[PDB]
């Protein structure tokens, strides 16, 4: 049972655990039996947790960011159910209690001791919020279903809970001696190297001599670097660069002077290069995997003696010892930066949240001032969250200021965490060493949230193909699995699906190019009939989202679209939510999906932003989420058409018109007959002025029929970009035919029209209200490694499409000018 319970997470994880072992790594071994005992301290906990408790970990509350409705309420396990009539501002507790009643008189005879659950899904109604505050309620009321619960007694949640149980003196300057390589290439050989914290240099990089491309290549030279060894920071990067010239990039490596016990590094060392696109200091500070075909470097760390960095009480005893500084203080030249150094304890006392700014004008390589930031650091009050995700960014790649961010961030909500997870997994990639306060909190919320644990898995397990993180994600994996043996079970489970998916998908690709689409389609069903296929593709939660339960895969309406990847569309069906379990997954394997992925994250989060102030501009937050190598799932959007099918105009319909541009409108009438069209078209109205500001904003263009689709409700959304931040400067975009949806059809209508463009006003200066945390979490972002967000001109895309710079008035007045620009563009 240990013995299974290795094999089982070796198999999830995509990762013999053995293989772990066969490293004979100290720093590997010592994070493995640290992070587990931690993992199974949570789960000690976990399994005495209240019932409440319980349902707080399990089925954490989905809420939105007077009026009546009927909600039809049945017990656990009967067939009977009452629809009741209860306002939306009425509480659960209210609810249950009515239910109650209406049982003692069928049954002819405590609401504090249920739970609502959401039928057929893991989602639960409780606490004290009013109805029209969760979000299945919202939903139900704006698609006009009824709501329909399920009464749970608390003695059935603590059943489930039950059955899922498991130094200073040192002042010569630093230097090495480079010995030799075992390269190929075409010229001679040069090996730059450089001492960085985080970005900034720490001295001058310093080359090597020129030697030939012959060998298997030798140096044996001592490289000096201009700064002193009792300077070098704590997180000090020694990064490498080997090239060829008569410029011709080969390899890069990058190590940490001190390993992770503290102690500076003696002596010889093999650095296993990684391959180029000249120094590269936000790259991974491990070698190279394939020690087969990577270039090596050896080099040799002189043993200056056992040296270990100061302690922080060494540290804090070294430390112990007005108008422009505001005008500055919201790059700045040399005075500048002296001046708030010179009034850093002002800063502390008036100027907290600059702390940021602070941190970047201390000279990391002089130890007496790095301390001198210290002292105040340890001090510092807590920030508030905006000020935290900045300081995650690789330029603060100081452990104590690390630290101290992740303090601030505990205050983060489990929806916020949620939120900012995929920023947060890939700030994973700038980490110095496996032990980190970044991995113990994502870890420890994980453990303590069921659907943040869900989320953590699949952003690690999707890039596990990636040899750089394989290691510290597969560890990681491992570590939650020991906290969690039944979820590392129902994961098994969603991972033998995908796995069916993705030899049903290589089917369909290879049966698409010989023979008709009918044919393949009838040969998908076979192949899925097969026991081995039904049984792997039913009962499981669904990666997208762990409430939506896909119960019986309905082998009939499943299909595959006609794009290059031959994407799948797998439909559910399930009896005991009803209409609420027929759902549809897209599961699509060959394309890179990581930047669409960020874009509707992105979407997403604009969603929320402008809900938070009151405006819902009826988006469609799909599900999307990368699950291996090129593979990903999508949420499917039932009840919807593309722009271009509808644009059709096939005759024999519904929608057929007059004129071309009538098509839309037509189609929406078909849909919506009487008085429900008005609303239609204002769902419409308002899901397109969300779209226009999020593609500007974000830069997006290509903007066409085929990628645009549309529900029944007449809400419009996007399935494809995607290009962003001006990598095909994009100009807002106005599509005529949406513009005469707008109008309702008429050619003439600055009434609704300009309704619009006040919809789209309004959404815009919200986004400038977040523009800061935008321009964080894209910051956070760049440790992704995405080809269009690489660099500064990728985040300053950002700042122009948001006009940070300018003042509201300002930026309204430009983006007025762009709006207009559009309309003209418009016919
Ligand atoms: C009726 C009907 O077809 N309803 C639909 N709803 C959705 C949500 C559809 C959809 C389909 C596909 C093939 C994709 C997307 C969305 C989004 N997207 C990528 C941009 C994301 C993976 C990164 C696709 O590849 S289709």
């Amino acid at each position: 049972v240990k013995k299974l319970i290795n094999s089982q997470i070796s198999l999830l994880i995509g990762k013999g655990l053995h293989e772990f072992d066969s490293l004979r790594d100290p720093e590997v071994n010592d994070f493995r039996t640290k992070m587990r005992q931690f993992c199974e301290e949570a789960a000690a906990h976990r399994q005495q947790l209240g019932w409440v408790e319980w349902l707080q970990y399990s089925f954490p509350l989905q809420l939105e960011p007077n009026r009546a409705l009927l909600v039809n309420v049945k017990f656990e396990g009967s067939e009977e159910s009452f629809t009741f009539q209860v306002s939306t501002k009425d509480m659960p507790l209210a609810l249950m209690a009515c239910a109650l009643r209406k049982k003692a008189t069928v049954f002819r005879q405590q609401p504090e001791e249920y739970a609502l659950q959401v039928n057929g899904r893991h989602e639960y109604l409780y606490g004290n919020y009013p109805l029209c505050h969760f979000q299945y309620i919202c939903s139900c009321l704006h698609s006009g279903l009824t709501p329909h619960l399920t009464m749970v007694h608390s003695s059935s949640i603590l059943a489930m809970r039950d059955e899922q149980s498991n130094l200073w003196s040192l002042e010569q300057p630093f230097s090495i001696e480079l010995i030799e390589g075992r390269k190929v290439n075409a010229m001679k050989l040069v090996v730059q190297a450089g001492l960085f914290h985080g970005n900034e240099m720490l001295c001058k990089t310093v080359s090597s001599s020129e030697v030939n491309v012959c060998s298997e290549p030798v140096w044996k030279q001592r490289l000096e670097f201009d700064i002193s060894v009792c300077d070098l920071p704590r997180m000090a990067r020694l990064c490498f660069a080997l090239y060829a010239v008569v410029d011709c990039p080969i390899a890069w490596a990058n190590l940490m002077l001190f390993d992770y016990k503290d102690q500076l590094k003696t002596g010889e060392r093999c650095l296993y290069m990684w391959p180029s696109v000249l120094l590269n200091p936000a790259g991974t500070v491990r070698g190279n995997p394939n020690t087969e075909s990577a270039a090596a470097l050896v080099i040799y760390l002189p043993e200056v003696a056992p040296v270990y960095f100061p302690a922080l009480e060494k540290i804090l005893e070294l430390g112990r010892h007005l108008q422009l500084r505001e005008i500055l203080e919201r790059e700045l030249y040399e005075h500048e930066k002296d001046l708030v150094w010179k009034m850093r304890h002002e800063v502390q006392e008036h100027f907290p949240e600059a702390l940021a700014r602070l941190l970047l004008v201390t000279k990391w390589n002089k130890h007496e001032d790095v301390a001198q930031m210290l002292y105040l650091l340890c001090s510092w009050p807590e920030l508030p969250v905006l000020s935290a995700l900045e300081l995650l960014d690789f330029s603060f790649p100081d452990c104590y200021v690390g630290s101290f961010a992740i303090k601030s961030l505990r205050k983060l909500t489990d929806d916020e965490l949620f939120q900012y997870l995929l920023q947060l997994v890939q700030v994973l990639k700038y980490e110095s060493y496996l032990d980190c306060e970044l991995t113990k909190f994502l870890l420890g919320r994980a453990l303590a949230n069921r659907k943040i644990g869900h989320f953590l898995f699949w952003h690690l397990r999707s890039e596990m193909h990636v040899p750089s993180v394989a290691l510290r994600f597969g560890l990681i994996m491992e570590a939650y699995c020991r906290g969690s043996t039944h979820h590392m079970k129902v994961l098994m489970k969603q991972g033998e699906a995908l796995s069916k998916l993705k030899a049903l998908n290589d089917f369909v690709k290879v049966s698409s190019q010989k023979t008709t689409k009918p044919q393949t389609k009838e040969m998908m069903h076979m192949c899925m009939r097969q026991e081995t296929y039904m049984e792997a593709l039913s009962h499981l939660q669904s990666p997208l989202d762990p409430s939506t339960l896909l119960e019986e895969v309905c082998v009939e309406q499943c299909t595959f679209m006609d794009s290059k990847m031959k994407p799948l569309w797998i439909m559910y069906s399930s009896e005991e939510a009803g209409s609420a379990g027929n759902v549809g997954i897209i599961f699509k394997n060959g394309d890179d999906l990581r930047q669409d992925m960020l874009t509707l994250q992105m979407i997403q989060l604009m969603d929320v932003l402008w809900k938070q102030e009151g405006l819902d501009l009826r988006m469609t937050p799909y599900g999307c989420l990368p699950t291996g190598d090129r593979t990903g799932l999508i949420e499917v959007v039932l009840h919807s058409d593309t722009i271009a099918n509808i644009q059709l105009n096939k005759s024999n319909m519904a929608a057929t018109a007059a004129f071309n541009k009538d098509a839309l409108l037509n189609w929406l009438k078909s849909k919506n007959p009487g008085e429900a069209l008005d609303r239609a078209i204002e769902e419409f109205t308002l899901s397109c002025a969300g779209y226009c500001v999020a593609t500007y904003v974000l830069g997006i263009g290509d903007r066409h029929s085929d990628n645009i689709m549309i529900r029944e409700s007449g809400q419009l959304f996007h399935i494809d970009f995607g290009h962003f931040l001006g990598n095909f400067r994009v100009p807002f975009i106005l599509t005529y035919d949406f513009v005469h949806v707008i109008q309702q059809g008429k050619t003439n209508n600055s009434e609704k029209f300009e309704r619009f463009r006040g919809y789209c006003e309004r959404a815009y200066t919200i986004l400038r209200r977040h523009g800061l945390l935008f321009l964080h979490l894209f910051a956070l972002m760049r440790a992704a490694g995405l080809p269009e967000l690489s660099c500064s001109k990728d985040i300053q895309y950002l700042k122009d499409s948001l006009a940070l710079g300018k003042t509201e008035e300002e930026a309204l007045k430009h983006f007025r000018v762009k709006f207009n620009e559009a309309l003209r563009e418009s016919w």
